[PDB]
């Protein structure tokens, strides 16, 4: 099939910035170029579009398209008759969203967009669907070929690819699934089939929060089980309330926010009452251990706490399901789809324009 | 001042079900007991109000008096004069709710009621909005005396005092809030003072979730600090909508369908290219290893989520503060509270 991926893979970043090779493993180039590269050997007729082609060194410029990769710079050109358009595109200033918006009215019929590591497919969509409407490419679809890992090294073993589990309403075909898990056997990758919403949890960076605060949930759950004798229903909404807490303190207030409003403090001393079974309860010794020490490690965030106030007032704790729940019957389910648009894309600006120096 | 304590604390469960001096430390009388003979010895005029008084054992109850709390089981008396209420009353059963509103017409002007771990205060202050109105007692205040401990053991050191800050329409007075204070120090216990909101996800049990997760995300931090040099903005967005995501899981598909859905092999698979440098990153590491042995721990809720099916779909990502907004713009902030009151009741009740 016909693919095109955007984006090279900065140079720079995978060996001056992160040592890809010593950290990971592997050889240059990382990133989309070796996303191409592999899908050319296993013998689609692959595309790469990049505005930086030609800061590529001819070594590397030379593998690539010693492997069947088609470079250019342009980027609708590389769209016109692509089945697949795989986005290794930069998370800052809404790039993302505008090459997808560019790219749109040029895709092939029943084409499927997919997102890598920068971006939710989702929030994507949101900011899409204006340009769908006015162009008339409802055929569209929407997934991801997340790596969850750079490809190019040997922890790459795998996509992470969105279905419309849990969605109200699909964003992608089975055909267009298809497609993509063709591509990850293709080229010897495990494709691990995830509701939409559930791929950039799962396989960004931040997987880092998502992995310790699911252990952490199931440790209180074990301890909840074994030595207080509480009900179920009590650790999960627990369980529940903590997290959206943090998750929305950090959507409106950032980290510093965060800080300030839990109290290091406060949370310390509760947190003492809680080890009950310091063998098994690693992760809760852990943390009070990094609690104690959170001045020395990050001084920077504590002078932002601070200094932080919260300048507009909110809830933390409300359960998204009943918000959504409580609107769908307050108005009209035409009137949700945008309040949930505005919702992902104020969320996007918000948090990526709160970041000022 | 004069202080009322409501509930006197289990000494079963702290003894029988809970070997709180093997765990914790200290001595009975646990819980509101302990609270009420501290705020005695401090030399204020305590009451406690418990119905099961006299299944208290004479050697306990002798402490408790000798210390000047004076025991009664009418809620409604012990009232009449109290500028403090403690709600140390029980977790299951509304009881909270018919005490506060039994209470509520008979306290003194300008008195404060305060929960602790059993009850949200502002799931409480949302129930009796309309009691507040009919019975004109819109001079009450609301905030917590939480102990984020065992009144009683050597831990409880402190005390979490719920203020108005993040609330769009105060719940308590700076007066009232001056008094917890006072009654906290007075004690030799630390007065934290929190946003009403966050005294439950603090000092409640699951302060293990709030702590982990919250340590989780500053090492994630770190870990963008030092090692990927990534911006901040990247990191807090994937920070935000990742919890987001695992909350939303657990309150609609419980734990069974947050365990089927998120799919741990995948978890696995992906923290790999994450752990960049163990000594950075013991929780990484930690959460590693504790994720390969998931079968064994938790068997019982692995077969659960081997037979769980969602059945109805729902939004997993939506950002709950702009949904938040969105509802107080439609219908204001009190149906906001309530559905604080009707989160807390799902779980906590029936
Ligand atoms: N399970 C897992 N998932 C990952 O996604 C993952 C991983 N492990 N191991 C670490 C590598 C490194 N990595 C980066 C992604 C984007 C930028 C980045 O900064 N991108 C900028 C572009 C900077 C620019 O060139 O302008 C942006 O999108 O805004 C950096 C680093 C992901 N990784
Ligand atoms: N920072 C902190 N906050 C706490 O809130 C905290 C703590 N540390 N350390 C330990 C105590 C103990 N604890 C219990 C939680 C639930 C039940 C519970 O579910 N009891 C049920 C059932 C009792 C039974 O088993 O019969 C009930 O009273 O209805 C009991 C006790 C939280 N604690």
């Amino acid at each position: 099939m016909r693919v095109t991926v955007y984006g090279f893979g900065s140079l720079n970043y995978y060996s001056n910035k992160l040592n890809v090779p010593e950290k990971l493993g592997g050889e240059p180039p990382y990133g989309g170029s070796a996303m191409a590269v592999e899908f050319a050997k296993a013998g689609h007729d692959v595309t790469l579009s990049d505005p930086n082609i030609d800061k590529v060194p001819d070594e590397i410029r030379k593998k690539v398209e010693d492997a069947g990769v088609k470079l250019t710079t342009d980027d609708i050109e590389a769209a016109k008759e692509a089945e697949v358009a795989i986005l290794f595109t930069p998370f800052r200033g809404g790039v993302t969203f505008k090459i997808a918006e560019t790219i749109l009215p040029y895709l092939v019929e029943n084409a499927v967009i997919c997102t890598t590591c920068t971006m939710s497919i989702l929030v994507l969509n949101s900011y899409l669907q204006n340009a769908i409407f006015l162009e008339g490419r409802e055929d569209i679809g929407f997934s991801t070929m997340h790596p969850a890992a750079i490809p190019g090294t040997p922890q790459h073993k795998h996509y992470l690819i969105a279905t419309n589990e849990l969605l109200r309403k699909p964003i992608v075909t089975e055909e267009q699934i298809e497609k993509l898990k063709k591509l990850a056997t293709d080229t010897g990758k495990e494709a691990y089939l995830l509701p939409a919403e559930l791929v950039s949890p799962v396989g960004d960076m931040g997987i880092v929060t998502t992995a310790i605060a699911f252990a952490g949930a199931i440790e209180y759950y074990k301890v909840s089980r074994d030595i207080l004798k509480t009900k179920r229903s009590m650790t999960e909404f627990q369980i529940a309330q903590s997290l959206q807490v943090i998750s929305s303190l950090v959507t409106k207030y950032g980290l510093e926010g965060l800080i300030k409003l839990l109290n290091v403090d406060a949370m310390k001393a509760s947190l003492q009452s809680m080890i009950l079974d310091k063998n098994e309860q690693p992760l809760t010794v852990t943390a009070s251990k990094l609690l104690e020490k959170i001045e020395e490690t990050i001084p920077e965030l504590i002078k932002e706490a601070e200094n932080f106030s919260p300048s507009e007032p909110t809830y933390t704790s409300a359960p998204s399901p009943m918000l959504v729940e409580h609107m769908e019957d307050l108005v009209g389910d035409d009137v949700l789809k945008g309040i949930l648009r505005e919702s992902w894309k104020k969320f996007y600006e918000n948090v990526s324009e709160r970041n000022k120096e």
